[PDB]
């Protein structure tokens, strides 16, 4: 069973940004590193927390584990490491339920890799508006999937 | 018995957006207007459909009826219109079963309005992922509920 490799980690790190001081993510949930809100020991991130780059990467790798488990359970065809990494970014962003219900996964499990790759681009909306950042993200994920 | 007023309608329009051309939501469900997937005559939205803003408003008001019915059946205490509208947004987003089983409804039906208001905030997850947009929705619903 696969885990997220450096291609997927770099993708996600680019999207989350690097923040070594805890920050309000905009809705009052304190966050640090590359999108971490809870340390692997269960302690919640709080205002005033600081971390190192290595700690942030470890925390990201931990945050990914549940979504990696979901991908390994849900996908029933072979994946290149690039394809797994693209799905890890997609699923980290959108959650396991969106992956489980997606047309992407339906087509993927039929062996239709090209159709699945094109489904990444459908998920470009937040609040019904197409977001340029989500377009760029889905395009990067599709590009890695097809690499 | 109550129906959703302009306040709840604006809350829901906020996070559904407005799209007068039908679009795929990523799970193969074509969607139009303010999150409508089935017209009031039971006909499913399909690719190529278009509607006017007025039609979209009518369709959204129709979509809300099942959730309004659920709230009026499940809630056993008085509600201001603001509180009803907050619950309409919450239940539109999360569904009748989640409302029925919620600590939110349990506290509300004991007459514990402040406890219920605070329970809005725990419903900020999708597919194992805390979502900033969901936190925003829940905080807006709580604020309207408390107004």
């Amino acid at each position: 069973s696969k885990t997220t490799s450096n291609a997927g980690l770099n993708l996600i790190k680019g999207f989350e940004g690097k923040r070594l001081n805890a920050y309000d993510d905009g809705v009052g949930v304190w966050t640090i590193g590359f999108g971490t809100i809870k340390y692997p020991n269960g302690v919640r991130v709080k205002k005033g927390d600081t971390c190192t780059e290595q700690q942030a990467e470890t925390y990201l790798k931990n945050d990914l584990t549940k979504f990696e488990v979901a991908i390994n359970k849900l996908v029933k065809v072979s994946l290149t490491q690039n394809q797994f990494d693209a799905l890890a970014s997609f699923t980290y962003n959108l959650g396991e339920t969106n992956l489980a219900n997606s047309t992407l996964l339906k087509k993927l499990n039929k062996g239709d890799y090209q159709g699945a790759a094109d489904q990444f681009l459908v998920w470009n909306k937040a609040g019904g508006k197409v977001m340029k950042g989500l377009v760029r993200r889905r395009e990067a994920e599709r590009a890695l999937f097809l690499k």
